[PDB]
């Protein structure tokens, strides 16, 4: 099942789309410069690209570092966005009264991994009628991601994409089970799968191999997030010529 | 470092504390019930027992299924319950504004796992005042612990008590490692820490025995639960336990 | 259901069993004043006590580390601590062509983990006919230990200790499931299990007496060290055993 | 590092090499059948290929079981592989003794998972100079393979390829750490690297396979190791795909 986020097409046999952008809106100019990179580099390789940001950085490593701009600044810059460069956004809601007003800027709302239980934010976001992005939580396997869309399917919206961020392997740290991609696929309907190979680390090495292993299993799309910002073209290059090679034959 | 509840002394050299009750409240008669079994049982075998319920189901089986009484109810049972028995209660609080009316009525706020690191929620916590019981996620290290305490200990609330309920082992599978208890309290300040058997779990009352006896022989503040006289029988062999450990030089 | 081991009773509802000694057989001297020491802080608390040591180590730290003084040698120092003490001996196996021999001496003979799945040697050693230690593989659940019993029981011995060691918890660490020790009485007979808590480690003695406490409680034949610090370790375990052992399972 | 196998180049940034084959040898006409298929399929692909086969199963699924054609018959059918085909063959030992007989003809010896610390096993190996394939056991970190490494570079063989067949996550189940590759190649010297897909599966079908093949190769491989209505050809011209793709971008 495909999904069209404006005039890109998002799908686990499409070309893939590129999910980035910064972890948290922190300023105006600095945005738009960043967002600049992104979409020089993805339009120069034919990339479809989406800006991502949080405005509210609900988990952060002090109590007192920067929220970020919070909604009403967040959206206004999300608008500029998307009047600047003319590309859809994304970023995460964390209450229910934040669906409605994000969701009017925002082309895709995202639901952290951490309230991906919480029922009334899933029935707030489902009412939006907007594509939503299912972060999957870490200790949650990949055949417990049906429940999480039949309850968005109950709550009357079915435009989602799952988003693979790896899985708690022991203390302290995260494997990317690469069968679970298939698992995810197979039961719920085939909507787009995309992996998040930036929060499935701890490198840039790392980061690589580990896209590139995610990708060759056939995937809707890459999610990342940035500062190396000018190594992006050479990252993509590579990801693209796996994508486009895999893409290219018929599935078996 | 010991906590005060009224009159129970919570701490890893007291006598355990029983905190038990139900898992989501619905009706005021039911509540009453089930807390008097607790105070029965716990009364006539001289265990502190402090009454545990959820005045919401934060995650539903279904988009239609039950809620709860939701909090302005919820709150008024509590007032019940604590007004009948004269004992502390603790329940859960999911958003910020929730946190200071809860926290008027309910002895102990409990901060739930999923939401263990929103910084905003650990803040309004912290800022009531009030004794906090930390759920430790299953995708947490003991020695991550630290972190949650050192930001309640910035926001100005020291009241804290750390909550064991088991790891991520695998796919759906928990496992609880019994050398936690001991890394949390030489990195968190020796503050109380308590066992949620009851969720460290998926003879399956066979199983919560094994386990509660095995948590408890490290030397806890006490026993999370929710649950022939199948409470006393446990609650007998849990005390026995208990009663030795913490009579043997530490 | 129980062992007898001389005339020391091993099981799950028994007081408990401490097993543990040296690492590797080095000379009769060194031997005997290792195993003196456990047998007069074992004695003055009246726990009984097997005395452990390997004399052909398969799975040493590296290459050219001493491998023990090897068979002939290994079991006439056996034969020494049995006669000096009046205790059982317990011992590793890794070849099946070993096992006839060591088991005219060592009346408890040991499967190391990682040979668990050798069908050779699982039934080179059940046809000895003594008891058995089987240590499980820390990649190995609780109910996969069934299987190992059965190829015993189909080989002809019956007397088995299951001996839990920990289990792969992500990379590097173990963490041991105090519910598999559950698993495996109900899975395999209620064969005595035994609780091996020195390797289950990684160690700090802290560490070890929780560790120790935690599975002890669980109500258990035994424990068994890879190591007046044992003595206070010892009274400690024997408060949790005899508290633990005195009451009825659960009704 | 590459290693040089008759012909064959293998390394990390050369084609990948199929190990392929069966479980174990069951009959000399039935060997012939896999390993001709294998050949003709591999030769028009232009993979290079690797004969593997096992003479014994040393685990058993009970005590009566079909353990296999044995050693002795063994030998001669992978003589009559090599001479027949032209090709390298792979075969796992799991006693010292039996290690020089086996590298006399066997061009590969195969390190046993369950054996990765058995020390006399490992020097036996090592003291052959033969091409050494290391089986990565599950409960074994990727940085802590340079162990073994370090075991078989003190005893004088450099010449070792490390194969990947997943990792103990759980009970009953192994998932495969795509960043693992990398840890190996970074701590080990850059070692041809190899992965085992069909053990790192059967805890879990061909669609499976693919997806873990093609996820593993993408991180850049000496080889693919695996066991077996044309699907192997189908199978391979997919990996092939990739594999040539990875090895054409620079590093
Ligand atoms: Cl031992
Ligand atoms: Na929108």
């Amino acid at each position: 099942m495909d999904i069209k986020i404006n005039d890109i097409t998002l799908g686990n046999n499409s070309p893939f789309v590129l999910f980035g952008g910064i972890n948290v809106l922190e300023s105006l100019d600095s945005t738009l410069q960043t967002c600049a990179h992104y979409v020089e580099v993805t339009r120069k390789l034919g990339i479809p690209y989406i800006f991502k940001a949080s405005f509210d950085k609900a988990n952060r490593s002090s109590i007192h570092s920067y929220r970020g701009v919070g909604l009403e600044e967040g959206l206004k810059i999300f608008e500029k966005v998307k009047a600047e460069f003319g590309i859809p956004v994304i970023t995460d809601v964390h209450e229910p009264h934040q669906c409605q007003p994000v969701a009017e800027v925002c082309d895709v709302i995202q639901l952290p991994a951490f309230l991906a239980r919480q029922t009334d934010l899933v029935v707030a976001m489902a009412k939006t009628g907007n594509v939503v992005n299912i972060k999957k939580p870490q200790f949650l396997s990949p055949s417990q991601m049906k429940n999480i869309v039949e309850k968005f399917h109950e709550a009357g919206n079915g435009k989602l994409i799952l988003c693979e961020r790896g899985s708690s392997f022991g203390y302290d740290n995260l494997v990317v089970d690469m069968l679970g991609f298939g698992v995810m696929k197979q039961t719920c309907g085939n909507l787009p799968v995309i992996f998040d190979v930036t929060h499935s680390l701890q490198r840039r090495a790392q980061a690589l191999d580990l896209a590139l292993a995610g990708m060759a299993t056939r995937l809707a799309g890459l999610f990342l997030e940035s500062h190396p910002l000018h190594l992006l073209e050479d990252f993509l290059i590579r990801i693209k010529a796996l994508d486009d090679l895999i893409k290219s034959q018929p599935i078996l």
